[PDB]
């Protein structure tokens, strides 16, 4: 679990979105595993606007933050799950690191701010859904 709070927006994994997220829907993209809903309270997270390939992520299954090198956002094949059939997920970045399904939503940050959230994993790899291209989150 986990979300990014920026301005009047809440960013979450689309597969973990609540009834409230869907009733206050702004945008969602199944191919990116993202959903953005509106909030009544103002968010203070800073979104990074960069091409950083190093950062730190929070791993709830270990109660620890880990430093990682990660790939550039791209289309990566993702195994079928209870939420999606087998498919390419876009805007995904992989790193060598620990993750379990409940780790989705953990923030990945660089010196510039929030880069994305945990979205996939398996076999000692962790995947992050990028949010740096969503320029509208700031306005
Ligand atoms: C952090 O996720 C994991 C980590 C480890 C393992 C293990 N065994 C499995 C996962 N789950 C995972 O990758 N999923 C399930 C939820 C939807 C995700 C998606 N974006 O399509 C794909
Ligand atoms: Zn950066």
């Amino acid at each position: 679990s986990g979300a990014i709070y920026v301005g009047n927006y809440r960013v979450v994994n689309r597969h973990l979105a609540t009834h409230n997220d869907w009733a206050n829907l702004v945008w969602e993209d199944s191919s990116r595993d993202l959903l953005v809903s509106s909030t009544t309270a103002q968010g203070c997270d800073t979104i990074a606007r960069c091409d950083c390939q190093t950062g730190v992520y929070y791993c709830s299954s270990r109660r620890k933050h880990y430093p990682v090198s990660f790939s550039k956002p791209s289309l990566i094949f993702v195994e079928a799950s209870e939420y999606y059939p087998a498919r390419y997920q876009s805007h995904l970045m992989l790193a060598v690191g620990h993750s379990e399904p409940g780790d989705c939503g953990g923030i990945l940050r660089c010196q510039h701010g929030v880069v994305g959230i945990v979205s996939t994993g398996g076999n000692g790899l962790v995947g992050f859904a990028d949010v740096r291209d969503l320029l509208w989150l700031d306005e």
